């Protein structure tokens, strides 16, 4: 009976952007008689049973009837990238989100990802310690019931890291009420320097230019020691600082 030969059979759901609407494609190898032209049940609507009466020449009567279980809307599902700011040269948070409400039950709705050669299975995923200035491709796929019906591609890049610190070449005084830091700039790109001279509990800070390589520092405390700090920072999404190259020397 066809109901016997196909009692078992398994479909595949092939989404359509522009109509909204799936296809259903039958997993049979001969050309299959429906009530389907090219085994193929066209203008399905998302999270809705349709019943389908299956025959062919070569199984008698009762037709097998099919049931449909249709996945939910292509366009309902957004991969979304949640990369926390603060953290986004070094780390990738890929989310799926829910856009619009659908009837299908969640319970038969899983996600998969796969990045380098890693795969996960959840709604969302998080990735750390990524060297920054790289871009790395994110596949991901939805099942409904283990059925993929849709699947996206995310290619995102790691933001500009934390620079320096810069090398000091000396910090020196050259007279009662003054005190001399040049150094060599980091190896990273950055926006500006921040110098500071820390006199105890006192703390000063300042703005440097990215071309200087030397600084000159008046009206001091004589025969007092100072201790400089001298770091490189760049304004990517954030703020980032490089680490600081501690300098100290004392006054005549
Ligand atoms: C139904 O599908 C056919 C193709 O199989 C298409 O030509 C037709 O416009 C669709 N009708 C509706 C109402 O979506
Ligand atoms: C379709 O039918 C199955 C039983 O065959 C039922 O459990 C399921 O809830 C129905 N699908 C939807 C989308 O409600
Ligand atoms: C979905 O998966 C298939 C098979 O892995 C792939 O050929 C297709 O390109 C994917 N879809 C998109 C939009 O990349
Ligand atoms: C670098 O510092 C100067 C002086 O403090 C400032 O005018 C300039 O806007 C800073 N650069 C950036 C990118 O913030
Ligand atoms: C970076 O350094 C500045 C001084 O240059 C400091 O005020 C600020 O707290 C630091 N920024 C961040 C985001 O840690």
């Amino acid at each position: 009976t066809c109901d016997e030969k196909y009692a078992n059979i398994t479909v595949d759901y092939l989404y359509n952007k522009e109509t909204k609407l799936f296809t259903a494609k039958l997993n049979v190898n001969e050309n299959v008689e429906c009530g389907c032209t090219n085994n193929e049940v066209h203008n399905l609507t998302e999270c809705k049973n349709a019943s389908v009466s299956i025959s062919h020449n070569s199984c008698t009567a009762p037709d097998k009837t099919l049931i449909l279980d249709v996945p939910p809307g292509v366009e309902k599902f957004q991969l979304h990238d949640c990369t926390q700011v603060e953290k986004a040269d070094t780390t990738i948070c890929l989310k799926w989100k829910n856009i619009e409400t659908f009837t299908c039950d969640t319970q038969n709705i899983t996600y998969r990802f796969q990045c380098g050669n890693m795969i996960f299975d959840n709604k969302e995923i998080k990735l750390e310690n990524l060297e920054p200035e790289h871009e790395y491709k994110c596949d991901s796929e939805i099942l409904y019931n283990n059925h993929k019906f849709t699947n996206a591609s995310k290619i995102i890049k790691t933001d500009f890291g934390s620079p320096g610190e810069p090398q000091i070449i000396f910090c020196r005084s050259e007279a009662a009420h003054q005190g001399v830091i040049t150094w060599n700039p980091p190896q990273r790109s950055f926006h500006n320097f921040t110098l500071c001279y820390i006199k105890e509990t006192e703390k000063d800070c300042l703005n440097l230019d990215k071309n200087l390589i030397k600084y000159d520092l008046q009206n001091l405390k004589p025969y007092t020691k100072y201790v400089l700090s001298l770091h490189a920072y760049i304004i990517a999404k954030v703020q980032r600082n490089g680490s600081a190259a501690m300098c100290h020397f004392t006054t005549k």
